Parts: C-alpha cells; sequence; structure tokens
C-alpha cells in the first residue's frame, strides 16, 4: 500500500511537481496563494489532456 | 529569508493542504492526477476569494 502510493508519486512527478509550487509560492508571495496553485495546475492539466 | 518562507507556508496552511491532497491522489489513484489537483484548489481559491 505504501510501496503503491510510491510509485504512483514517482510516475505522476508528484513530489517534484509540489516542490517547484511551493518554492514559486515563496518566491513570488501570492496575495492570493489557492488561486496561484489552482492556476499552477491548471496548466498541468492542460498538458495532460493534450 | 528562509524564516520568511517558513512564515508564508505556515500562515496558508500550505502544508497541511499539500500533504492532504497527496493523501487523496494515493487513496483514489486518479487517472487525472493533474485534473485531480487543479480542481481540489480550484475550491479551495473559492473561499480564498469569497
Amino acid at each position: 500500500s505504501l510501496r503503491e502510493c510510491e510509485l504512483y508519486v514517482q510516475k505522476h512527478n508528484i513530489q517534484a511537481l509540489l516542490k517547484d509550487s511551493i518554492v514559486q509560492l515563496c518566491t513570488a508571495r501570492p496575495e492570493r496563494p489557492m488561486a496561484f496553485l489552482r492556476e499552477y495546475f491548471e496548466k498541468l492539466e492542460k498538458e495532460e489532456a493534450k
């Protein structure tokens, strides 16, 4: 079950994407962090459905 | 600068929200993880602008 999760996270690059989203949040300091995160992933959702 | 980031992350509950998003991803195993994350934060963006 844990190994399952580990593999899924690895497969979809979740660790790096979340890492990067946190770095951009702290760097930019959004007035609207939730909007920022939504838009961050929305651009990735776009490639996913491409 | 690091303390700055630490405080911002703490202020906006970023650690717990990302933690929870990862737990739901591994639990549900989305065919579309990026869509999942976009929608996850979109619901939070909604409360943010409320």
